[PDB]
């Protein structure tokens, strides 16, 4: 089950063993990063590793795809061939090789691969608590594993990339940590893109221009080889696309064209989605016209939160006269901070790879939890035409938490919707039991017998959520993930219990039992409010919501309805509300 799926793949249905004795050909010649991975997989048979042009992979150079980051991989009993179009490609061959190895044994196959989107990875662009240094080292290694080549770096607690301290050099301590990120991004074939955010206090004069240049040069000396300049945050003169183009072209010419090894050079426009673009203005096409063709322009789609469509990307491509570099604002939850967004990644058109220069995801402030979407994005961006939302979602989860994948699946299935929000952006959730939920409720609401099978499905779900919750909380394979999701897990358990007791009210043996359940529900609704007042307290959407699209309303509505039915029956007046 390769992730991302290779462009071309032929499997033989024979299978050889990792050879106990082998002979490495190209050890000296291939990308050291890939070879290091090979040595670690290899802790006799001919294994050939190298890039196009290496003496070691001469025999196979017609098999190597002619694409940046492409590779040829081969496995049969005679030899193993791992051969890149360039260094990054060989490393990518090795990342695929590692997924093939299962029990010192390899399948016999032949693969020709390359990415369909040129740039792919993550932009650290969410409001909230910034990630720790450690979380970032871990992200970078996860990117290399999934062949993401882009990391746009922006922690919001580092003031040396924005007003006013962008002007200033990183202090020693922070510098060295930053170097460490760059070192790790290099080893894993990721472009560390340092992004500067000047728009707040930038002057259109030559001195500020020079200070930026020198800042870029300092980052260069610390190892950075890719750069972004942000203009989303600016006003007045600064909003002139003409002048933005001049400054960026200026940096291209005096800097990027002058160093030998500058990879990405990227800007974020002042109008970065169609809806905040002024059709009575000039901004985009002027930028398109005046900005050097090798400079990327970032774009989030039709609206701030938006999936990428064919209409959507034509519309921006026509204007900037190049393929947009997509900034996808999902799974970022910084405007729905009381939700986790753990669902699958979908909605982006799968036939538009030629039309986009980059694809990056803006993740949640929950770094590990974000790995589900991130792995899915890497898959989508590498081979959109073979993109399989749901298999890739299950694959991500099995990858992040193999020892409790079914449990994270159950939990994630019911934590994907945003609930109503200022952006009007929603996701599906709980689709598996939706039909049973809706039938049971329609029948139940109208005094009409519900179906036993729907009742049992709901029962079953609640039981399974409790099991999953409890396994999740005690799991120690990925502690960071568990630390991140714990409050919500507790909340998810409470939801399940609440569901169980309400269902017991529906089954309703006798009046006294019914009041026990009723009081137990009130008490549980009560601990949910507790958690929601004491956990995840942030200024904007403080708290913890879970299972909110289908499940909590099914339970609330079933509760109101059953109490109503109880009040008629016994001329009682129990409060029927869930709030
Ligand atoms: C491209 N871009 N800023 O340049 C953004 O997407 N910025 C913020 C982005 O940082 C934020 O996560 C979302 C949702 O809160 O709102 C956007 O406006
Ligand atoms: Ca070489």
């Amino acid at each position: 089950s390769l992730q991302p799926p290779p462009q071309q793949l032929i499997v033989q249905n024979k299978t050889i063993d990792l050879p106990a004795v082998y002979q490495l050909n190209g050890g000296e010649e291939a990308n050291p990063h890939a070879v290091k991975v090979l040595k670690e997989l290899l802790s006799g048979m001919l294994i050939s590793i190298g890039e196009k042009g290496d003496k070691s992979v001469r025999k196979y150079s017609r098999q190597i795809p002619d694409h940046k980051e492409g590779y040829y991989l081969s496995v049969n009993e005679k030899e193993i061939v791992l051969a890149g179009n360039d260094e990054r490609g060989t490393y990518y061959a090795l990342q695929t090789f590692a997924q093939l190895l299962k029990d010192g044994k390899l399948p016999e196959v032949e693969i020709k691969d390359y990415p369909s989107v040129r740039y792919r990875g993550v932009v650290e662009g969410f409001y909230g608590t910034p990630w720790s240094h450690q979380a970032r080292l871990s992200q970078l290694k996860f990117y290399g594993k999934n062949k993401m080549n882009t990391y746009i770096y922006g922690p919001k607690d580092d003031p040396y990339h924005s007003a006013p301290n962008w002007r200033l050099p990183y202090p020693d301590k922070e510098a060295a940590q930053l170097q460490e990120l760059v070192a790790v991004a290099n080893e894993n074939e990721v472009d560390f893109v340092w992004a500067i955010h000047p728009g707040q206090d930038i002057k259109w004069n030559k001195e500020d221009r020079d200070l930026l240049l020198a800042k870029f040069e300092k980052m260069y000396q610390l190892g950075v080889r890719s750069f972004a300049v942000f203009f989303d945050d600016i006003s007045g003169e600064g909003t002139n696309p003409q002048k933005q183009a001049e400054l960026l072209n200026y940096i291209d010419e005096k800097f990027a064209q002058v160093k030998p090894d500058i990879n990405q050079l990227v800007m974020c426009p002042t109008e970065y989605n169609k809806s905040w673009s002024n059709p009575n203005g000039n901004y985009l096409t002027t930028l398109g016209d005046k900005l050097n063709p090798s400079i990327q322009i970032m774009w989030t789609g039709d609206r701030v939160i938006s999936d990428i469509t064919r209409d959507g990307i034509s519309w921006i491509n026509e204007r900037i006269k190049r393929p947009a570099y997509i900034w996808w604002n999902f799974p970022v939850s910084d405007y729905v901070r009381d939700h986790l967004l753990l669902g699958p990644v979908y909605g982006n058109d799968t036939t538009i790879a030629k039309e986009m220069s980059g694809f990056v995801t803006n993740p949640m402030e929950h770094a590990e939890s974000s790995k589900i979407a991130i792995y899915s994005v890497a898959s989508y961006a590498w081979n959109p035409a073979k993109y399989d939302t749901w298999q890739t979602w299950k694959d991500a989860i099995r990858t992040i938490l193999p020892s409790a994948a079914e449990e994270l699946e159950c939990f994630a299935m019911h934590n994907s919707d945003l609930g109503p929000n200022g952006h009007g952006y929603r996701r599906e959730e709980s689709m598996d039991i939706q039909p049973a939920a809706e039938r049971f409720l329609k029948a139940f609401k109208e005094g009409k017998n519900y179906d036993k099978a729907d009742f049992e499905t709901l029962q079953y779900t609640f039981e399974r959520m409790k099991e999953s919750a409890d396994i999740l909380l005690m799991n120690t394979e990925n502690k960071p993930l568990i630390v991140e999701i714990t409050p919500w897990v507790h909340q998810f358990k409470l939801t399940a219990e609440m569901g169980e007791e309400v269902l017991k009210m529906v089954e309703g043996r006798n009046e006294s039992y019914f009041l026990r359940k009723y009081n137990h529900v009130k008490a549980l609704q009560q601990q949910m409010f507790y958690i929601d007042q004491t956990s995840n307290q942030n200024p904007y959407q403080p708290g913890v919501k879970t299972a909110t699209r289908v499940i909590k309303p099914l339970i609330d509505r079933t509760f109101a309805t059953v109490v109503k039915f109880f009040n008629q029956k016994f001329n009682a007046h129990l409060d029927a509300t869930t709030d």
